[PDB]
């Protein structure tokens, strides 16, 4: 992932998208010296950055978590984040809200999907089913990875706006084991669960 890729995580509940990001995505961020911003909307972030009360916060904390008209504060404060402390990634655990299937797409949505570099903002968008995000979320994507999964419509939409040998792949991972899609090169690696 670069600090300003579009990352999309799919699997349904309790394959390990959670885990994925605190344990994969974070600490290689960290490493890296790359700031977060975490949007929460079910903490189980709590211990992964400063836990906000207001949108100033937002923009002042290095590492953060927001417990989530919102979008278009947070997306306005998260653009102030990045100017203070560079590229930023901008992590949203439920992109079911803001991202859905069949929704009107805002100019900051439209911005968090075609401008992230020039807004020096990556994103990393979480969601349970393939169906629940806007298809151009797969257009726009840098890298999405996959869960198994064998749900016939799930299969159908993997096939049609991602890839068709991914669709196939993607019914035989085992626990934790998941599916890397890289959009740009359009290769696939099968990925062993994260230790
Ligand atoms: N690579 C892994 N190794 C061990 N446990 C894992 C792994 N990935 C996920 N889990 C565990 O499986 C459970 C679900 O993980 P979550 O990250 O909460 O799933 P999510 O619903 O996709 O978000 C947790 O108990 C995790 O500890
Ligand atoms: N993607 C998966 N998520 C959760 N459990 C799985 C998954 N894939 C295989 N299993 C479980 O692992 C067990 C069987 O594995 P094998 O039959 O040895 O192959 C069964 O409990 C399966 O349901
Ligand atoms: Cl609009
Ligand atoms: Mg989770």
């Amino acid at each position: 992932m670069n600090p300003d890729d579009i990352v999309v995580l799919v699997g349904r509940k309790k394959s390990g998208k959670s885990y994925l990001i605190k344990h994969y995505f974070i600490p290689v961020l960290k490493a890296h010296k790359i700031s977060y911003i975490i949007d929460d909307h079910n903490s189980e972030y709590s211990k992964f950055g400063y836990n906000a009360t207001s949108l100033s916060d937002i923009v002042s904390k290095q590492y953060v978590v927001v417990y989530d008209d919102f979008f278009e504060k947070l997306w306005q404060a998260s653009k102030l984040h990045s100017k203070k402390y560079g590229t930023t990634v901008l992590i949203i655990d439920e992109a079911y809200y803001h991202f859905k299937y069949k929704q009107k797409v805002t100019p900051a949505i439209d911005e968090a999907l075609h401008a992230n570099r020039h807004a020096g903002l990556g994103l990393i968008l979480s969601t349970q089913r393939v169906y629940d995000l806007m298809p151009i979320v797969y257009k726009q994507a840098d890298l999405i990875i996959m869960f198994y999964t064998r749900e016939p419509n799930e299969l159908r939409w993997i096939s049609k706006y991602i890839s068709a040998e991914a669709a196939e792949k993607v019914k035989t991972l085992k626990q934790y084991h998941f599916l890397i899609y890289d959009v740009n090169s359009q290769t696939i690696k099968i990925h062993k669960p994260i230790l």
